[PDB]
C-alpha cells in the first residue's frame, strides 16, 4: 500500500544495499531531528503540569487548559507527528530489507 513498499523491494545486489543504507542514514537523521521537536513540545506540557478549589483559580486554570488544547490539537503539530510515524515505518522497512539480504549473504 505505501509508496516505499514498491520503491524498496527485496534487495538483489550489494549496490542496491548501499543505496538503501544511504536512504536509511539520510532519512534517519530527519526522523531523529523531527522527533526531537515533538518530544520537546511534550516536555513543554510536562513542565507546566509540574490547595483548595477557588473561583479565581478555576477560571485561570480553565483559561490555561484551553490554550494547551489548541497547542496539543494543532494541524502543523499533528503533521510533524504524522511524518514521524511515517519515517519510523519507512526506516523499519528499509532496515528489514537490508537485514533480510544480510542474513542471506552472511
Amino acid at each position: 500500500m505505501p509508496d516505499y513498499v514498491a520503491k524498496y523491494p527485496v534487495i538483489q545486489t550489494d549496490d542496491e544495499r548501499e543505496r538503501y543504507k544511504a536512504v536509511f542514514q539520510d532519512q534517519f537523521s530527519e526522523y531523529k531531528e523531527l522527533s526531537a521537536e515533538v518530544q520537546a513540545v511534550l516536555r513543554k506540557f510536562d513542565e507546566l503540569d509540574a490547595h483548595s478549589e477557588s473561583r479565581q483559580e478555576h477560571e485561570r486554570i480553565s483559561r490555561i487548559h484551553e490554550e494547551f488544547k489548541k497547542k496539543k490539537n494543532d494541524p502543523t503539530f499533528l503533521e510533524k507527528k504524522e511524518r514521524c510515524d511515517y519515517l519510523k515505518n519507512k526506516l523499519s522497512h528499509i532496515k528489514q530489507r537490508i537485514q533480510e539480504y544480510d542474513k542471506v549473504m552472511n
